[PDB]
């Protein structure tokens, strides 16, 4: 009694699958087996015609990927009814190629990577999936050991572009023949042409998505198109590398010296900088239930990979229906976490007074201001400038010989520590649509953390807008006085400052959470960074700074010229090597 129960198993397969159905996948998948007389015949046969008729309504714009990832799901299932079938017999099932694929060493964050993995998995590629910060030797030691056709990189922060360098050159090392593929926030096709591919004579592909992954895999492990595709690709480098080549019309710089002379031009002396009503450091936490309402649901829809702006891309006319479904699984999750407090978000907030001196921000003990605990550095803006100041940061802060009394804030939080354990359950019964939502989630949560602790910091522990009132939307559009830079944004793009938050918060202490060694956090769902008060303070990029500034910034962190121009390599107006 029902339509497709009706149909013959091998198309019912391909039902359950197109519309991510479990309940009957081990019996359809049970009965496939005995109409076939190897196990693999199942999965090569019906089971990927199931794919093959995904794979064409998502190339047409009929589902999108959530419903990709939610038969993955059903296929996942039939294959792990069927392991035990196929590894009790001779045969052991032919794919269409494998992949060994890792977030890189020192780098946290694996939700574009598990989704790469998972597209690929249903286009029949087999994917090892090595997990986060993985060494360089152990991405190469496990695609010999398992024969790979194609090693590929994820990366989410800068220094991760360093790691990926530094694979290529160990494949090259040990002299490598496969493709190595390029992705992940941080990387660039600009990038990938004239730092990575030059390192490696196997094929080098930087590839924007995961959907484009799949037809450069395929391009790749083609006996057609394989030496079109690469020679096609090498001669975009090539282009690429002569374009940037010569550095494309840039600014002219400007001395250290006269940045700072044009540095931000304020009126200490009738000002006076709101004073902290708290002082201190403080471990907090949020509840879910206070926390849902902060939530960014854009980046979370972005993520899933449909288009559009929450609330309205509910009721756009192509994605709706599958953002309403998405966002009301999302939801429910949230409503499970909550209830049983599975996943506990939790941060740390602080506030000192402090002062500017040069392009860095003294930090004191307590109000008599003698005893200086931790300085935070920062860069100035070195361009030449028409008008505007060379910004740096540290212009926001009251200068020590202004006599006024200001003050600095840090933060650092995350969704909750549970979010890698959830993850694992998830995966342990091959269920991804609820990995990679648990994980996104957890995400929202950070960043819901951040702007409710923020409005905390603006309402009552700064306290100097305790009557703003203002809508999720409000707060998206950031119309309140005063900022929460990030270490690692263009607007303080050197990602060691980490170290100061983790060292005047006591992050790991009071929360738990890490610094890698790239100064990526653990839990991958963690945002940290600072709090300035000034109403004219701003993001403004720091982008291209010089020699002399690289030197001068060595000297006030005790660290070598080299090793600074390694953490700002994307900000150096000059070639480092
Ligand atoms: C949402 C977001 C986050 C989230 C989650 C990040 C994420 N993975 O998306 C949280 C809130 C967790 C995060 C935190 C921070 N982030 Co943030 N984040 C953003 C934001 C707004 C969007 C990221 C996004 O597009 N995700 C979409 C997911 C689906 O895509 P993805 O990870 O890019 O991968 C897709 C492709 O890259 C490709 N792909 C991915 N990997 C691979 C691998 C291979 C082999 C292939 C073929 C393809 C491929 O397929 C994937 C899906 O199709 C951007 C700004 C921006 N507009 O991009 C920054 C941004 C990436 N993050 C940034 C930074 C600095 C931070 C923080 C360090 C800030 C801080 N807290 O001090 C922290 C670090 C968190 C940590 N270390 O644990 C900077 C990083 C760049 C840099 N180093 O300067 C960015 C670029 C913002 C900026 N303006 O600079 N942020």
């Amino acid at each position: 009694q029902a339509e497709w129960r009706s149909w013959e198993v091998n198309k019912r397969l391909e039902y359950s699958l197109v519309k991510g159905i479990t309940e009957f996948i081990e019996q359809d998948t049970e009965e496939a087996r005995q109409q076939a007389t190897r196990p693999c015949e199942v999965i090569e046969g019906p089971l990927m015609d199931g794919m093959n008729v995904v794979g064409d309504l998502f190339g047409e714009g009929k589902m999108f990927l959530p419903q990709v990832v939610k038969s993955a799901r059903v296929m996942k299932q039939a294959v792990a009814y069927l392991e035990p079938f196929i590894e009790a017999s001779k045969e052991q099932c032919k794919t269409n190629g494998k992949m060994v694929i890792a977030t890189v060493k020192g780098d946290v964050h694996d939700i574009g990577k598990n989704i790469v993995g998972v597209v690929l998995q249903c286009n029949n590629y087999e994917i090892v999936d090595l997990g986060v910060m993985v060494p360089a030797e152990k991405i190469l030691r496990t695609a010999k050991e398992v024969n790979a056709d194609l090693i590929g990189l994820s990366g989410l922060i800068t220094p991760s572009l360093d790691e990926m360098v530094n694979v290529a050159k160990e494949m090259e090392r040990q002299g490598f023949t496969i493709p190595l593929l390029i992705g992940g926030a941080t990387t660039s096709k600009a990038h990938t042409a004239v730092k990575i591919e030059q390192n490696y004579s196997g094929p080098t592909v930087y590839v924007q998505n995961a959907s484009r992954t799949v037809g450069v895999v395929a391009a790749l492990l083609s006996d057609t198109q394989r030496d079109d595709f690469v020679a096609r690709t090498r001669k975009e480098y090539e282009t690429v590398r002569i374009q940037h080549g010569r550095k494309k019309p840039r600014t002219p710089p400007v001395t250290l010296e006269a940045a700072r002379d044009n540095d931000f031009a304020f009126d200490w002396q009738a000002y006076t900088p709101p004073v902290a009503h708290r002082l201190g450091v403080q471990e907090v936490e949020a509840s879910i239930e206070t926390l849902r309402n902060y939530i960014d649901w854009t980046p979370f829809f972005m993520t899933w990979s449909l288009a559009g702006k929450y609330p309205r891309i509910l009721e756009d006319e192509v994605v709706g229906v599958e953002a309403q479904r998405l966002f009301k699984d999302a939801n429910d999750m949230l409503d499970k976490l909550s209830a049983e407090k599975t996943l506990n978000p939790r941060g740390v907030v602080g506030l000192f007074p402090a002062n500017r001196v040069g392009d860095d921000i003294e930090i004191y003990r307590d109000e008599t201001r003698t005893h200086v605990i931790n300085v935070s550095h920062h860069l100035r803006q070195q361009t030449e400038k028409t008008g505007f100041a060379n910004y740096c940061l540290a212009d926001f802060v009251a200068p020590k010989l202004s006599g006024k009394a200001d003050y600095i804030g840090a933060f650092a939080v995350t969704g909750g520590l549970e979010e890698d354990a959830l993850a694992d359950a998830f995966e342990a019964q091959h269920d991804d649509y609820n990995k990679i939502m648990v994980k996104a989630l957890a995400d929202r949560l950070a960043e819901a953390f951040a702007e409710y602790l923020h409005e905390r910091v603006r309402k009552v522990y700064w306290g100097y807008a305790p009557n703003e009132n203002l809508s999720n939307e409000e707060l998206i559009r950031e119309n309140y006085q005063g900022i929460r830079p990030a270490p690692g944004y263009p607007a303080c793009p050197e990602h060691t400052e980490k170290a100061t938050i983790w060292e005047l918060l006591e992050v790991e202490k009071h929360t738990g959470m890490k610094l890698t060694e790239s100064f990526a956090m653990w839990p991958g769902a963690s945002v940290s960074g600072w709090y300035f008060s000034h109403p004219d303070s701003k993001y403004y990029a720091v982008a291209q700074i010089q020699r002399d500034q690289v030197e001068d910034y060595a000297r006030r962190k005790g660290m070598s010229v080299t090793e600074v121009e390694r953490w700002l390599a994307p900000n150096l107006g000059y070639d480092a090597d």
